[PDB]
């Protein structure tokens, strides 16, 4: 009944793969931002084309703002603004060969 | 069902070329413009007649 083998945290997966057998199934950028700051590089990572989602913000039902913010976040990306300040959380300048 | 390799926009293959381990397939006439300008030249190229 799914009992047998799953966890309850994060740090209970990421720990145990480090010093067990096993393997975490997660949200990728978590497993990214785990791997680029693990100091053994000891992590490798497989992945597939994820599509039709993403992370977004949200507001009160039928709230006017809701197009304002969404203009600003198109341009944010088009002009690559958001994909530099991602870079300062997710580099890929990185040291290990994840 | 293709989704395990491909990528969605020509730019993310490009710079997953650059920093990861793949080849991506793609006009020979931009890929050589790209890797003429290049500014460290990383790329090399090859195509088909």
């Amino acid at each position: 009944n799914g009992s047998e083998n799953n966890v309850l945290e994060s740090q209970a997966g990421i720990q145990k793969v480090k010093y067990g057998n096993y393997a975490f199934v997660w949200d990728a950028a978590v497993l990214e931002y785990v791997a680029i700051n693990d100091p053994d590089c000891s992590f490798y990572t497989i992945g597939n084309t994820v599509a039709d989602r993403g992370y977004g913000i949200a507001l009160q039902h039928g709230s006017p703002y809701r197009d304002v913010f969404s203009q600003r976040i198109l341009e944010l990306q088009q002009n690559g603004d958001m994909d530099i300040l991602k870079h300062k959380w997710w580099p890929k300048n990185g040291q290990c060969d994840l």
